[PDB]
């Protein structure tokens, strides 16, 4: 009796991100899970930020700040009601998968503003509880990403470089910063250059590893534990933390390099 | 620099924002060493951030199995994009440099100004597959990013709890600016904004104009150039062996996406070397 939320950013239901959406509610759907979507497109969701999404009375209708001003409003309970919605089905869901093509080199414009709009202080985030201590510790998240270049392109030798540091800041930044566990990632690269039998495939393999997406080990982030958690030491690593550093070849992680060579696909494989 | 013109591309609702004191001070530094300065005002515009069939006014190549990418190049080829993504294009055209000033939302650009980047950098317009980094259409113009964070800078050092804010900009100044061609110069970073008391906020606006009267001189950061690769599809757009041979020895990578499994070059995105 799990829940898992899918969060679509593709305008067209004849896409192959359309149909691994499809694919993943009717896996999900036949071991059980209820599945709820929030196909942003097909809800014409607004992405943008504004003064509209408080509904009640401005602290400070002078010198508006949405950090301060969302936050006061989600408390008392006058943010526009599509944010609500929204808030309510990350509540309830165990597992959300986000489905969608890069763009630019991350996620599409409509996505990031449901971010923007959803991921409000308090509800998925706060000062003292970030990162693995944050809200969603127990909840788990997939990135599901389609391409049009090949792998070799994002490969360590790739002209457009390794992948690991392209999804670093949504996976750690977005992602993990709220308390997701987050699953390695689904990349289908090269879609266009892949013909209709073999999309069936890659939708027959996303659908079998779905069966038993909840017993996965997740990726490696660097636990809060290993820093200072408050402002007069700056969140910086702990003294003892980093003489025992000090001496090993490899860094913790992507963004945690230390100076030092990143661990091999930090962001795309978990260490088990 | 007289003869020259910049565009200013801010992406933040509130005219009392220290955002948009920066954007003010920024035109008018440039102004006053004659400079003609255009803007892209993104929420004063409205502008809409969304891809959609309606960028294209005329006729559909395939609207039974739509695909932007293919559509929007087309579109732009025969003349029949949404005027106001023209308009934008028209704007990019004319400039030799580029500011955008935004804070930074969520370890990025905002949605605004992502899907500006998603609406107006159109194929053959901004990038091709045969023009791609330093070969990119816009290799004679200059980009800068200028960012704020609520955050500080220690957050984002090497061993702040965010992590190294090299590599939150290499999606940015790689993947969207250097891809298309521009020569990207080192970011004005102004970190916790919100707990800075009146008078370095003051000085920063200064520092920004000073910065600002020789910014056409300055050093662009490093990208490996596409001259380290073979581009073409059989070879998989991999770095050529002759370069990997060289780089075998070298304790260092050459950026932060081309780490090559070892030591990242101290502040890639953040310092420009010479
Ligand atoms: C603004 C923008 C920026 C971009 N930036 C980047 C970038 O930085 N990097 C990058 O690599 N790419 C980039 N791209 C390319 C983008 O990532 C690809 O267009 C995307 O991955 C394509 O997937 P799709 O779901 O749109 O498939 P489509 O091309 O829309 O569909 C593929 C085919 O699969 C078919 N299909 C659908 N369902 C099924 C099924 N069940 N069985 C079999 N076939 C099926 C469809 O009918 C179609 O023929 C960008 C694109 C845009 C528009
Ligand atoms: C959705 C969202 C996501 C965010 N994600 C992140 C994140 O990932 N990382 C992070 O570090 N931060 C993050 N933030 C915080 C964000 O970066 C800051 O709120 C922003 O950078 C502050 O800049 P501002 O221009 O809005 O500040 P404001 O509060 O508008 O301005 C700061 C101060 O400058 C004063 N000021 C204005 N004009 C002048 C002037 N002319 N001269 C002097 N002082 C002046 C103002 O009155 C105020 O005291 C996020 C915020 C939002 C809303």
């Amino acid at each position: 009796g799990r829940r898992a939320l899918i969060v679509l950013a593709h305008s067209e239901r004849t896409s192959f991100n359309y149909a691994m959406k499809e694919a993943a509610a009717a896996a999900l759907k036949k071991k059980g899970w209820e599945v709820v979507e929030s196909d942003l497109y097909a809800m014409n969701f607004n992405p943008i930020i504004s003064r509209k999404d408080i509904t009640g009375k401005l602290k400070d209708p002078a010198n508006f700040q949405y950090p301060a001003e969302s936050v006061l409003a989600y408390k008392e309970g006058h943010l526009s009601p599509d944010i609500v919605a929204e808030q309510k089905k990350l509540e309830a869901a165990d597992l959300v998968i986000f489905q969608f093509p890069l763009q630019w080199f991350g996620v599409p414009a409509i996505l990031k503003g449901w971010f923007e709009r959803v991921f409000i202080g308090e509800f998925a985030y706060t000062y003292a509880a970030m990162y693995d201590k944050g809200p969603f510790r127990s909840k788990k998240a997939v990135l599901s990403i389609t391409t049009g270049g090949s792998g070799s392109m994002y490969s360590l030798q790739g002209i457009h470089g390794d992948m690991n540091v392209i999804l670093w800041p949504i996976q750690s930044g977005i992602l993990h910063f709220c308390g997701f566990q987050v699953l390695e990632p689904q990349l289908t690269y090269s879609i266009g250059h892949t013909p209709a039998d073999a999309r069936i495939q890659i939708l027959e393999g996303w659908k079998k590893r779905l069966e038993n997406i909840w017993d996965e080990t997740p990726l490696y982030f660097a636990p809060s534990s290993l820093f200072d958690l408050n402002f007069q030491a700056g969140f910086l690593m702990k003294k003892e933390v980093q003489d025992e550093e000090k001496n090993k070849k490899f860094g913790l992680s992507v963004g945690h390099h230390l100076g030092k060579s990143i661990p091999t696909d930090n962001q795309i494989k978990a260490r088990k």
